[PDB]
């Protein structure tokens, strides 16, 4: 689910405020998205977009407002390290992957102060 993810990226990245460092950056960081990614970070949105998009293509997973925002999971942070729980069911645990892959991409990508807050009708 949605605050579960922030806190993911909080696990991974201990000096970061996810709302702020990666809501509205790049041209996929963000609500939908659109034409290419500009950097890794960005990109690693994309994947996490697409990521999501996989999900509710699932015929086996009718997510809650067709949102996988809306489906919490089971994990736990330890010094540094995601872990999806094994017992998450199979949609649980896509959307668990699809957070925690997007969490340490987050974690090795540069992040480039000028592409927050892009001007994304015209860059993207
Ligand atoms: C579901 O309604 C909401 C509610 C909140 C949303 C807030 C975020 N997104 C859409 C939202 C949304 O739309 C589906 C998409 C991507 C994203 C990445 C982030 C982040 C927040 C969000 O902080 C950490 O990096
Ligand atoms: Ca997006
Ligand atoms: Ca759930």
């Amino acid at each position: 689910a949605l605050w579960q993810f922030r806190s993911m990226i909080k696990c991974a990245i201990p000096g970061s405020h996810p709302l702020m460092d990666f809501n509205n950056y790049g041209c996929y960081c963000g609500l939908g998205g659109s034409g290419t990614p500009v950097d890794e970070l960005d990109r690693c949105c994309e994947t996490h977009d697409n990521c999501y998009r996989d999900a509710k293509n699932l015929d086996s997973c009718k997510f809650l407002v067709d949102n996988p925002y809306t489906e919490s999971y089971s994990y736990s942070c330890s010094n540094t390290e995601i872990t999806c729980n094994s017992k998450n069911n199979a949609c649980e645990a896509f959307i668990c992957n699809c957070d925690r892959n997007a969490a340490i991409c987050f974690s090795k990508a540069p992040y480039n102060k000028e592409h927050k807050n892009l001007d994304t009708k015209k860059y993207c």
